[PDB]
C-alpha cells in the first residue's frame, strides 16, 4: 500500500500533493510514503523535510512504481506510460474537457479519480479541491491587487492628511469572491459585491460588504433587460472603485465579458483589476491570460491563471489535505488498502476510470 | 512667472514620484499661487496631465517648467537642471547637504533659496512638513505589501473545510514610523506581530496596536538584543527591519546564521537596504534567495513602488510648507529665521549657504 508523490512537471507549476504535515496523516491510515526527489522544493519543502515527516526519498521515475499516485494536474503525455496497472491515480483530470486524456489513462488499466468531479454536497466539502484552491485565489487576488495599486489599501490619518480606504468591487460572490471581500475588508477597503443569486445577500454583508442590486431566475438573468441593468451597474461602479476583482467562470465555457473596454477607460488612473476568469478567457475585455496588461488610461488588468501556485505552500497544504480526506473514505480500516465503493456518492462522483473502463459522468445524485 | 510654481518630471533613474498631485494643486491654488506641471510629470505615479489640468494647472513642455518662481521637485537638481534656475527661484526638495557640499555650492551661485525637505526639525509643529515620516510610514506598508506578495502562505489565519491554518507571525525591529506602519500593515492581514525598540517610551505605541513589545535578558546590551532576534528568528515568518539612521552604515542586526535558522519559505524585508541592511544577507536593490529558501527583500526604493501615495503624503508636505513660508495667501514667499522650523528647512537663503542651522533641542 505504497503511495507515490510525483514532482509536478507540467512547466511552472509550483504545488505539490502532499507536504509533511499531510504525509504524517496518510502513515496513519497504513500506507507508506515515497516521495519524488525535488517535488514539494517549490513550494518550500525540502527532501528532508519529507523524511521528517516519514516519507522514502526516491529518484527518477520509481516513484510511479506505487499502488497510489497522488497528484495535482494530470499526468502529461510522457507519464501516462509510467501507470502500471491496477495504480490508482489521484489528480485533476477535467474528463469532459479532456476526451483524450481519458482514452489515454483508460488504457493503462489504472483507477482514476478526478479532484474536480468531487459531489458539491455537504458531506464532501472537506474533499473539495475546487472549493480549496478558489479560496486561495480570492485571498491572493487582493494580494496582487495591492502589489499593483500605487495607494493605500487602508483609511488612515497620517500628518501629511486624511488618505481613504481604497473601494473594492468584487464581481460573483462564490468562494472566491468571499474570499476577495474578506482579504479586502480585512485591509479595511471600502467593499462593494455583486452576484446575480439574491441567498448570498446576508453573507456578503456579515463580511461588511455592500450587496450591490440593480419567467424563473434563471430566465431572469439570461433576458436582455437583466444583462443591460448588470452592465449599467458595473460601468457606474467601475467609475468610482478604484479595485474590481471578477470571479465569473463555469468549467470549459468561455467567460462573460462583464467588463467592457468603455469601463476599464472610464477609470481613474491607477486601477487594478484582477481577473479570475483569465483561464478561460476573461470576464474583462481588456485581459491578456498569463499576463498583466495596462492600458493606456493607466489601469492595470492582472490576468494571471496560476493564483493557487503563487501561494504555492498553502494551496499544497490544503489540496493535499483534500487528498488525505478522500483516502480516508477509501481507507475506513486501518490499513493501506483501498475500496472503490461505488455505493458512497462521493466516490462514485470523483471516480472516472475505475480498472480500464471509464466511470465518468456519474449519475444525478437521487438518495434515499 | 511670480507667484508661478513649477513641478518638473523627476530626472533620476527609475523615479517614479512626482512633488505634487492633482490634489496638491488645488491646495496651491487656494495659497494664491499658480502652477505649471511638466508633461508626463505624474505618469509613473498615475496623474495623467489631463488631472492636472483638470484640477488648474497649466501643461508646459521641457524646460519652460523651470521658468517659474518657486520649483517643487523630489530629488535634487542635476547639473543640467542646476543651470536652468534663475536667480531668486525659490527651490524644494531633498538635499541632504551633509552628503553633498558640491551640489550646495552649486544651487549657492545660482542665487537662489533652497528648502530642504530633509532638514524639517524634528519638533511637533513642524511633523505636518516631515518629508522623512511620510516616506517612513509608505515603506512600512509597502515592506508588509512586499512580503505578502512573495510569501507562499496566508497572512490571515482561517477555519477552512481542509483545515485550520494558523496567521503569519511577523517580528519588526525598530517601531519608530515606518517599524509601526510594519506593525499596522500586518495587523489589517491578521498577522500575529511582535517588535523590539531600544526605546521604552514606544512601549505602549506597540501594545496598543495588540503586539508584542519584546524584552531582553554596549556590548551587554548587544548581545542581549542579538539573542532575542536569534531566538524569534526560529519561530516567524516574516521580519521587518528598520534601524537606519541617514548619512550612517546600518547595524548587522539578523546574521547569516540566523536567516539560515528560518522555516523555508520565510520572508525578510530589510527597509535599511540604502544604507547597508540590517541583515547580511541584504543585496541592495534585489530580492535575494538563500540556500535554505529565505527570501531577503532589499529594495531601497519602497516609496516608488507606492508612488501615488508617495506623491501625495510629500507633496502635502510641501504645501504645509508653503502655508508657513505664505500666510497671507498671495502667492508670495516670506522666509522668517525666527520660526526654528523654516531655520531648518532653509538651507541657502538668496545665495547665501544657511545650513547647518544653530543647534536645536527636539525629540526620538
Amino acid at each position: 500500500g505504497r503511495i507515490g508523490i510525483p514532482r509536478e512537471r507540467l512547466t511552472n507549476e509550483t504545488r505539490v500533493a502532499a507536504t509533511p504535515k499531510t504525509v504524517e496523516q496518510l502513515l496513519k491510515l497504513g500506507f507508506t510514503v515515497a516521495v519524488e526527489s525535488g517535488a514539494g522544493q517549490l513550494a518550500s519543502f525540502d527532501d528532508k523535510a519529507f523524511v521528517q515527516a516519514g516519507a522514502e526519498i526516491v529518484e527518477g521515475n520509481s516513484v510511479w512504481q506505487s499502488e497510489i499516485i497522488l497528484k495535482v494536474n494530470a499526468p502529461l503525455d510522457d507519464e501516462i506510460a509510467l501507470l502500471n496497472p491496477g495504480t490508482t491515480l489521484v489528480s485533476f483530470i477535467w474528463p469532459a474537457q479532456n476526451p483524450e486524456l481519458m482514452q489515454k489513462l483508460a488504457e493503462r488499466n489504472v483507477t482514476v479519480m478526478a479532484m474536480d468531479s468531487v459531489p458539491r454536497i455537504s458531506r464532501a466539502q472537506s474533499l473539495d479541491a475546487l472549493s480549496s484552491m478558489a479560496n486561495i485565489a480570492g485571498y491572493r487576488a487582493i494580494v496582487e491587487a495591492a502589489h499593483e495599486f500605487g495607494r493605500f489599501f487602508t483609511g488612515q490619518i497620517t500628518a501629511a492628511g486624511k488618505v481613504p480606504p481604497a473601494k473594492v468591487m468584487v464581481i460573483g460572490a462564490g468562494v472566491a469572491g468571499l474570499a476577495a471581500i474578506g482579504a479586502a475588508n480585512s485591509l479595511g477597503a471600502i467593499v462593494r459585491a455583486f452576484d446575480t443569486r439574491p441567498e448570498v445577500k446576508e453573507q456578503v454583508q456579515s463580511m461588511g460588504a455592500e450587496f450591490l442590486e440593480l419567467g424563473d431566475g434563471y430566465a431572469k438573468v439570461m433576458s436582455d433587460a437583466f444583462i443591460k441593468a448588470e452592465m449599467e451597474l458595473f460601468a457606474a461602479q467601475a467609475k468610482e472603485v478604484d479595485i474590481i476583482v471578477t470571479t465569473a467562470l463555469i468549467p470549459g465555457k468561455p467567460a462573460p465579458k462583464l467588463i467592457t473596454r468603455e469601463m476599464v477607460d472610464s477609470m481613474k488612473a491607477g486601477s487594478v483589476i484582477v481577473d479570475l476568469a483569465a483561464q478561460n478567457g476573461g470576464n474583462c475585455e481588456y485581459t491578456v491570460p498569463g499576463e498583466i496588461f495596462t492600458t493606456e488610461n493607466g489601469v492595470k488588468v492582472i490576468g494571471y491563471t496560476d493564483l493557487p501556485g503563487r501561494l504555492p505552500t498553502q494551496s499544497s497544504q490544503l489540496y493535499g489535505t483534500n487528498l488525505v480526506n478522500l483516502l480516508k473514505l477509501l481507507c475506513k480500516e486501518k490499513d493501506g488498502n483501498i475500496t472503490v465503493d461505488f455505493d458512497d456518492v462521493v466516490i462514485r462522483g470523483v471516480t472516472v476510470i475505475r480498472a480500464g473502463e471509464i466511470t465518468w459522468p456519474a449519475p444525478p445524485i437521487q438518495v434515499s
